[PDB]
């Protein structure tokens, strides 16, 4: 009643999105309808409603009535962006500026507790004047499968994982941006971890202790080398390597926070080109 429906523009765990118009004040919304409502999913979505920063889409009502989400609509995400342009590129200052946002982002969510679980280039949303935006931030807590940005001790059966599970996803974001191919990608959860550990090793007690005594470690795991870093993202720099490298460590108490990452050399030249977007 309240809304047109305009067009389908995604697909999630929990619903299907909808670009749709107010019929009152003619606002366009993307209009999440969640899939079959408990009252603890209620308060927690009711929470996430305050969680407000520029580099996070807005949530901008809840609808339980006779359960609707209401967000700020973006025109493109990160996977046409890419898609668009793999001939050339995104350029470096582009993808930097993109990765700063993002870890103002989660510095942000994380500094509230808060996680996403499971960013991809889908949840990242752009627009015309060069911001970048993480979608769902919060709503696998609430409600409680691309398989390529899951971090390891995801994988390995940790229950109790933590903020730095979004810092590796967002470091296998990062690489993406800068090979135009993805990191890690795995059709299954063992393939997803091989792929892991073949190109940064089988971690171990040394790299990553407590790794053995994870609810899903097996000591059959075949034993990989890691490869040659400057092999994973050629010709990213050695600013950019570095960071990633931090990124993508294995013990996620060693892996860099959103905040630490803020603060690295490579973003001494950060600046906030705009894409040409074709919409
Ligand atoms: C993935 C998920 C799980 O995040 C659920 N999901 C959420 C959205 C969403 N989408 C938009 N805008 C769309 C972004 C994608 N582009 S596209 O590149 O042209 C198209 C993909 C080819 C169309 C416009 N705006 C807000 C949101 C929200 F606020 F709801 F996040 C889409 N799917």
């Amino acid at each position: 009643e309240n809304f047109q429906k305009v067009e389908k523009i995604g697909e999630g765990t929990y619903g299907v999105v909808y670009k749709a118009r107010n019929k009152l004040t003619g606002e366009v919304v993307a209009l999440k309808k969640i899939r079959l409502v408990p009252s603890t999913a209620i308060r927690e979505i009711s929470l996430l409603k305050e969680l407000n920063h520029p580099n996070i889409v807005k949530l901008l009502d809840v609808i339980h009535t006779e359960l609707y989400l209401v967000f700020e609509f973006l025109h493109q995400d990160l996977k046409k962006f890419m898609d668009a342009s793999a001939l050339t590129g995104i350029p470096l200052p582009l993808i930097k500026s993109y990765l700063f946002q993002l870890l103002q982002g989660l510095a942000f969510c994380h500094s509230h507790r808060v996680l996403h679980r499971d960013l991809k280039p889908q949840n990242l949303l752009i627009n015309t004047e060069g911001a970048i935006k993480l979608a769902d931030f919060g709503l696998a807590r609430a409600f409680g499968v691309t398989l390529w940005y899951r971090a390891p001790e995801i994988l390995l059966g940790c229950k109790y994982y933590s903020t730095a599970v979004d810092i590796w996803s967002l470091g296998c974001i990062f690489a993406e941006m800068v090979t135009r191919r993805a990191l890690f990608p795995g059709d299954s959860e063992i393939d997803q971890l091989f792929r892991i550990f073949r190109t940064l090793g089988t971690p171990d007690e040394v790299v990553w202790p407590g790794v053995t005594s994870m609810p899903d470690y097996k000591p059959s795991f075949p034993k990989w080398a890691r490869q040659d870093f400057s092999k994973v993202v050629p010709p990213l720099d050695e600013d950019g390597r570095s960071l990633l490298s931090q990124m993508l460590h294995y013990d996620p108490n060693k892996r860099i926070s959103a905040k630490a990452a803020l603060a690295h050399p490579f973003f001494q030249d950060v600046t906030k080109p705009v894409p040409h977007l074709r919409l």
